[PDB]
């Protein structure tokens, strides 16, 4: 279902009718209309870098998958009364620097977006179980602003040369993806979804107030990943970021 136009995000509603749904992501975050809430607690990431397993090229993006067999890597606080388990981080990016981030704040589009994904291990057995569940997934979203080169992106960008093409796997160990997060975990939260098929309406978004930085060259790496299988003609992975979607009257909550 890629991000072309043949497979691209307009074609998503055919196969996945949930695309023209009510809890679709990303969204625009209109700060004027955002109802501050104080029942919210502060977000608290406790990741353990020995959970870091693998980095894999999945054709449309690349993942960094984590060990999700126990509660060693948890997110808790925010709205969540439960304690979600970390399983993955990945990125979204765009063809040019001007766009690339999925969420937008007051119409402003960013270079890329980081997703640090979690699944509700207090209520569910597997990721596979919690994938589809309303209270299934907790994803931290960081907005990535084109400027200085982020030195905490090092290990991620280094490893990329070993997963040039779709399906390529490699061990990525000994990394806490919290080091990626901004210093201010002031956050918006809203009831969302995945941003790509199967677009499950299972995500409680945590969108960070403060941005992290990425140079144009760091973004050029993301782009010089290849969507093709090894041997085939080099088809870069140019953009993998979704249009912002109607709120249909959900209430983005501030935590600031
Ligand atoms: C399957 C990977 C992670 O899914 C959670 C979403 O926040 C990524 Se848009
Ligand atoms: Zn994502």
């Amino acid at each position: 279902w890629g991000y072309d136009d043949k497979n691209g995000p307009e074609q998503w509603s055919k196969l996945y009718p949930i695309a023209n749904g009510n809890n679709q992501s990303p969204v625009d975050i209109k700060t004027s209309e955002t109802k501050h809430d104080t029942s919210l607690k502060p977000i608290s990431v406790s990741y353990n870098p020995a959970t870091a397993k693998e980095i894999i090229n999945v054709g449309h993006s690349f993942h960094v998958n984590f060990e999700d067999n126990d509660n060693r890597s948890v997110l808790k606080g925010g709205p969540f009364s439960d304690s979600y388990r970390l399983f993955q981080f990945h990125f979204h990016w765009g063809s040019t620097n001007e766009h690339g981030s999925e969420h937008t704040v007051d119409g402003v589009k960013y270079s890329a977006e980081l997703h640090v994904a979690h699944w509700n291990s207090a209520k569910y057995s597997s990721l596979a179980e919690a994938a589809s569940k309303a209270d299934g997934l907790a994803v931290i979203g960081v907005l990535m602003k084109v400027g200085e080169a982020n030195p905490k992106l090092q290990k991620v960008l280094d490893a990329l040369q070993a997963i040039k093409t779709k399906g390529k796997r490699a061990p990525f160990t000994n990394f806490d993806p919290s080091t990626l997060l901004p210093s201010s975990l002031d956050f918006w939260t809203y009831p969302g979804s995945l941003t790509h098929p199967p677009l499950y309406e299972s995500v409680t978004w945590i969108i960070c107030k403060e941005s992290i930085s990425v140079s144009s060259e760091q973004l050029a790496q993301f782009r010089s990943l290849l969507s093709n299988v090894e041997g085939d003609n080099a088809v870069p992975m140019q953009h993998n970021n979704r249009p912002t979607q109607p709120l249909k009257g959900r209430t983005v909550r501030a935590s600031f």
